[PDB]
């Protein structure tokens, strides 16, 4: 089963991690514990952005080019990622917004974190309409300390 995992800025703009302009060290233990021990699988600029494989998890690289690190996995068709992810009960994607689009229609989860920040942006995780998903979980932080901005996590269910 595929879930997609995201951090949305104002209007639904993504990016790099290490590009956008906020610090959510909270963000970052919260996509760790929902990812950990799962298959990932995200697309070209986002392993390159990434840079090193995220431990604990498989990862799995989305390209039509051929690999060019063998730390690893690398497929070239959506029904081949799924295939090499094997017998798992969850299947996490974590974009880019090429990638949330091409499994957007197989996901039954959308693990979000929607954070109060503008960002200018070309990018933009994809329009989910209220009446195909039910949110069953949110949970509301203001900024602090550690944490640059306030945000909040939400997980929706396929409706
Ligand atoms: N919740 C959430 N989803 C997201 C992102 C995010 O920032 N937050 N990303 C884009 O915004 C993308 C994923 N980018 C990521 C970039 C770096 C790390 C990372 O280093 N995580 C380490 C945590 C240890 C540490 O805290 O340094 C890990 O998961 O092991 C994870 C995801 C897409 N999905
Ligand atoms: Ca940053
Ligand atoms: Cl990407």
């Amino acid at each position: 089963m595929i879930s997609l995992i995201a951090a949305l800025a104002v209007d639904r703009v993504i990016g790099m991690e290490n590009a956008m302009p906020w610090n959510l060290p909270a963000d970052l233990a919260w996509f760790k514990r929902n990812t950990l021990d799962k298959p990932v699988i995200m697309g070209r600029h986002t392993w390159e952005s990434i840079g090193r494989p995220l431990p604990g998890r498989k990862n799995i690289i989305l390209s039509s080019q051929p690999g060019t690190d063998d730390r690893v996995t690398w497929v070239k068709s959506v029904d081949e990622a799924i295939a090499a992810c094997g017998d798992v009960p969850e299947i996490m994607v974590i974009g880019g917004g090429r990638v949330y689009e091409q499994f957007l229609p197989k996901a039954q989860k959308l693990y979000l974190t929607h954070i109060d920040a503008e960002v200018e942006g070309d990018t933009h995780f994809p329009d989910y309409e209220p009446d195909d998903w039910e949110s069953v979980f949110s949970e509301f932080h203001d900024a602090d300390a550690q944490n640059s901005h306030s945000y909040c996590f939400e997980i929706l269910e396929r409706r």
